[PDB]
């Protein structure tokens, strides 16, 4: 493991990538993918036996558990990342397939048509990217009204007798690690248009 | 690691192979992977204690549970990705194993005729994959008849005594994860079809 | 990791060996290996608190969980899986021994002897290869009468007063996996045939 | 794996960077590594089923060690650690994409500026690690008022009828592994304020 | 990974040792390895829970269960196994060494001497591996009577008032994998003593 | 994965250090680094849960181990191994920067103050790594009274009505294991006390 191999690996051969990306934009991702991990394992865990609702009655607990955290915020936050993962994995895998094309051509103008290419498929990627993680955050927005959870509900439903007061595991908690992802996701957001407006205005620059 | 060896790896060193499959296969390939992975870490686990139904009889909760769910999901989904991935696997052993050939050949026409018997090997070979997720998306439709989970069913069998009323643990998750898994399958098939008749067009276009 | 360097792996210098073992034999024993460690992560578990006895004896489930499944079918195939791979392994230490003793002796006729004598050792070991997966196979025809598990048994044993009927706890599944591992250890002993008869016809060829 | 490689990853290629850090900061920053993950494995665990209050009413029990322990002694020294990393993963990134805009340009003074900017982030990017370090020790001051942990609580909250006395599950070596981590962290403190001030001094000296 | 540097990594740029270890005693090494970890994670698991004894005494199924059994199996081979490798991983620490300092001499007779120390090194430790696994079957023979694990014993100790009749867990299958162990012990004590006595008889033929 | 890597791994590019370490100290923390992790595996795991008092009364249990068992024996061998690591890897450290900071000074006597000054730092560590085996052996002497473990216990604390009679798990195993880890211990002692004093000697002879 090297710091060159490393960089190389996060930016993806791509001459038309700018500096905002490359270094920023890998440092924060780097930075959501450890702070997903560690709280993953750490906090939220099976995140369904901690729920408990004052019923002896089997089953009651699951329905009211299912109701008021339809999907929950970790496996939000692991598909938003695969998600917004998949446009850049496309960009590398193209331009790593255009230089194996090249070579073949070797071993047996056109170069400017391939650089032109490649320029539009990253602004396309990046574009993707930022409507990607703008979709996430709306759900966020809609399926919980505020950041911090909530540690008292009301429980009225089948097979539930009375409505029965029912508690939250860890609350606090959940709500700082809830207020770092959300800030990596809107640094992000910010750091997309930067980097699309960026480009347009170099490439007006250039012509 | 490193962006060449990744692509190379999906790819197989296979030349007849045309940019469809190296890019978006590989990459929607990669996006299966990384999704049947987390959901099972992370939503239906055991997929068993969290299955809960009203009796206090030992067994009861067991045979319904195998009653209403035969198979499984996310088995059913990762049996699917190996027997999917058997056919790519023995292309790319056939061909690693032709050019060891030649290669001590050489340490002590018929070239054509290797390329042309590795083209075969390939058309076969996507068709084997296309197949493949043919019969399991069917086999999906015939377990299942929709895609969201049943949360509420009524278990009338030995050794219950009477009709228990019953329910799942996590429905509206798994539904989100089943539609992401059949969208990707989906995009496979239609991807698969339109590989195999380019290569055709394109024989054609050569003759 | 490569392709070159996977298949070398699978194969092990071996240039006595022919196309059939080398990518066929290669193919499916990745898949048995494949199938064999999903499925046990997956369906098997623990194996042992998901079998349900009605008793609330303490120690008659166990009892009679051990009396009906003497040996589980995972263990079984993770025993046959190790003892078909030493074989192959010792042909490629083997190998790699006498090109080692070759060297030393380049540092410091013959070599056609050490050709059959390596032709032999291939040969020897595939032999034995198949008879282990045969033997295993009719362990498996021992143990267990039909390849459908049982759901219902009568379990009349000390120290359980009267006979309980008992319930296995996911048949279904475990039925479609040990069909899946059958059909891949016949297989392999048809394959295994094939290449011994093989080899011995082009040894005929030769002579 | 070999010194020289581990010693470069931990620096990062960075000229600037001083003895103080490059030493003594990676051998310690490998040992807050080290004694974070062994103890998270061993003493603390999931650290909510140990914590036991004298109630038998569901539900209290949570609540109560949700009141008395609002976020763990480990999540928050592994979010100071992701935290406090992200600054020299920025300045490694930073002079990794540095070296490939001078190869680029070298393909197809100014050298002098590249120096002096990147001097520049460096002494920032430690000084940044400075704040977040005496961040995280002000957040362990205000959280709990000493460093031994208390093993008698008394708990008096909804939807507790009395107030319960709740005992913490192992205390005695949680104080241990506090002190290791609290005086790694102003080991590092100190060392951060030596590095930056050791920097400036420099400076004035070449000057 | 290939072969020839698992052939080294397992023998031990060695030149004195000969073809039976560096072959045979490697693979059914290797052979230990794999039976040892598989059986653990499969049969053995946490072994104690399931050990069952008729007693509702809080106590006394743990303190039975520890009268029965001192060390378990599977801890024991585990024991024997790491003492069996600690003297091959000695001898091949001396040989790098010594090469070290060979190429350190050649920077800025005694080869023959070289030689022979290392000779005898090897010899003594050959010895030490076969005393180690002679050591570790007495042990086995002393703990236990016989092979075929006790299904029911008779528990007459404190602080239980009567004896209580008390059952093993999963006995058939642990008999058949301390078999396979046991054999594997065997054959090694076996190939070391011919080992031995090979390199003494060469010895004498040399002079 | 080489023998010539691991042997440098170990050792760390340290031309003053002697054969006495560099062969069997690496062997024998080797072999604390197999034992320690093998056994917490097997034999403590989470040695609370195994840890059984006769009371009924919630939480007695806990504050009862707690008293018995202050720190555990495996988290202190832990901790012992990551603090006596320390300062090898700060030597390891020392060479790597001094030979970076040499190859600097080439790019754009002395030499022999390099070489005394790095003899200096390896004996103050291994005089370091000593001091800290002798601390780690007092505590365990302070700790625990004797090697083997006690059974029965006598418990009269708060919020125990009763003294009651509580027992401890598995002792049997866990002596044996302590001895190994003890002997371990001692080698290591002796071994730095020899290494040190051959250094002081060598350096007398050769002034
Ligand atoms: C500027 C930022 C957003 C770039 C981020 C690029 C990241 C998402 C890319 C760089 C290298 C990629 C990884 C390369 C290799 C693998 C291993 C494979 O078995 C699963 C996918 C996985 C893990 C890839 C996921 C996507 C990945 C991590
Ligand atoms: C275009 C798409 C469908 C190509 C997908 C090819 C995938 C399935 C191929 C590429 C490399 C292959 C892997 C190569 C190495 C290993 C390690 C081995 O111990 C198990 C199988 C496994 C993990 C292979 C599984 C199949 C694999 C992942
Ligand atoms: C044609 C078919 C049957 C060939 C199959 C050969 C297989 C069984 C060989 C090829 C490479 C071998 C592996 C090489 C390296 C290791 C790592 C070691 O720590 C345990 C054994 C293990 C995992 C070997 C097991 C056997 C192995 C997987
Ligand atoms: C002087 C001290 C403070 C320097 C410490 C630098 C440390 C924090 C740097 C050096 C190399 C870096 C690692 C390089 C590679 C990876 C793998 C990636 O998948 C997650 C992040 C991770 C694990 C990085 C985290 C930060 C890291 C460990
Ligand atoms: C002929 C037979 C007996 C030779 C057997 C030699 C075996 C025991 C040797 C060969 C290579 C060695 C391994 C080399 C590297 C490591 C990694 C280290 O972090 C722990 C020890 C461990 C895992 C060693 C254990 C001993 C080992 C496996
Ligand atoms: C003669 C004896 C005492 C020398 C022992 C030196 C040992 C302790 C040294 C040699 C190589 C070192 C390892 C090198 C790399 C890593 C990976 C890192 O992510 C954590 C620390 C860790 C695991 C180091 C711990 C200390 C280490 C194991």
């Amino acid at each position: 493991m090297n710091w060159t191999g490393l960089y190389t690996l996060l930016s993806g051969v791509n001459r038309h990538s700018t500096a905002i990306g490359r270094v920023w934009l890998s440092v924060i991702f780097i930075f959501r993918i450890m702070v997903l991990v560690v709280a993953a394992e750490s906090v939220w865990g099976d995140e369904k036996s901690s729920f408990i609702c004052n019923t002896l009655q089997p089953g009651c607990n699951s329905v009211c558990y299912d109701q008021f955290f339809p999907i929950s915020h970790v496996r939000l936050w692991s598909l938003q990342l695969i998600l917004v993962s998949t446009p850049a994995l496309l960009v590398a895998m193209h331009v790593a397939h255009q230089q194996h094309i090249e070579k073949k051509m070797l071993r047996l103008r056109h170069k400017v048509h391939i650089s032109g290419t490649l320029w539009w498929t990253y602004v396309i990627s990046v574009v993707f990217r930022l409507l990607f993680e703008a979709v996430f955050m709306y759900v966020f927005y809609l399926l919980y009204p505020g950041y911090a959870m909530v540690r008292l509900v009301k429980c009225d439903v089948y097979p539930c007798p009375n409505t029965v007061d029912c508690f939250v595991s860890r609350p606090t908690e959940k709500t700082v690690f809830t207020v770092f992802m959300l800030a990596a996701s809107g640094i992000c957001i910010i750091l997309n248009v930067a980097e699309v407006v960026y480009l347009i205005i170099r490439a007006c620059a250039r012509r």
